[PDB]
């Protein structure tokens, strides 16, 4: 329910919601004492649903970095349930692709997992 709350949000008063952007970590994040998996597939297309509003007018960058971050804060916490989930259902396209340039070689370096 709250996915459309900020789906909408970002589109009816232009702003840059830095509200939503928070409303999605703390949603995304919560998973330590929760093994639900339905909430993390929720979280999931939620921020992939950022992802692509992000990627829509002039904040790829923005949720460029924020994937980062999000890599290294799940990286950092050494748990047996980690990215692995979002890695197999982020097979679709989670790189990011910007114009010619950054992006292809973005594309060799993600699709592998690994240097190769």
């Amino acid at each position: 329910n709250p996915a459309e709350n900020f789906r909408v949000l970002v589109k009816q008063k232009k702003a840059s919601f830095e509200e939503a952007s928070n409303q999605l970590i703390n949603h995304i994040e919560q998973f330590l004492d929760t093994n639900e998996t339905p909430y993390f597939m929720k979280s999931i297309d939620c921020i992939r649903a950022f992802r692509e509003e992000a990627i829509k007018f002039s904040e790829e960058q923005r949720f460029n970095n924020f994937l980062k971050a999000l890599q290294e804060k799940v990286e950092i916490k050494q748990l047996n349930h980690f990215w692995e989930i979002v890695v197999q259902d982020g097979i679709t396209l989670i790189t990011k692709e910007e114009a010619s340039g950054s992006s292809v070689t973005a594309e060799e370096a993600k699709k592998f997992l690994a240097p190769k």
